[PDB]
């Protein structure tokens, strides 16, 4: 896998963000996670977490996995990095997302994320409280 550049257009919620990628606007859905919807418990906290992380970043990068790069809704599917830190992992580490939507061939970072979820669960963080 490799990182590619992108720029923030807009934070949307905990697990979706609008980015300019190869010069085109695209909504991205973060791989291998599920944040609560804004209207659910921890939804606002997930959205705010992702928003800060991507808005504060000097450099956003996306990393596609080895399978499908767009979902059925036309959303990009990627791992996202804010000054080199993975947003997808950071959400799970904080108990603001669950590992989810683990599909064959787009699962390169599954066990990394599961390890973060286990530490979040141990700490009874947010969703795991
Ligand atoms: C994360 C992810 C979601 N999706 C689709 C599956 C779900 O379909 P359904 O809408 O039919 O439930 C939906 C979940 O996204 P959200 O959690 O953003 O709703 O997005 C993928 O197809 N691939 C993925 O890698
Ligand atoms: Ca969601």
């Amino acid at each position: 896998l490799h990182k590619e550049p992108a720029t923030l257009i807009k934070a949307i919620d905990g697990d979706t963000v609008k980015l300019m990628y190869k010069g085109q606007p695209m909504t991205f859905r973060l791989l291998l996670v599920d944040t609560p919807e804004f209207n659910e418990k921890y939804g606002p906290e997930a959205s705010a977490f992702t928003k800060k992380m991507v808005e504060n970043a000097k450099k956003i990068e996306v990393e596609f996995d080895k399978g499908q790069r767009t979902d059925k809704y036309g959303r990009g599917l990627a791992y996202h990095y804010a000054d080199g830190k993975m947003v997808n992992e950071a959400l799970v580490r904080q108990g603001l997302a669950k590992v989810a939507y683990v599909y064959k061939g787009n699962n390169t970072h599954e066990q990394l994320l599961r390890k973060a979820e286990a530490q979040a669960k141990k700490e009874k963080l947010n969703i795991w409280s």
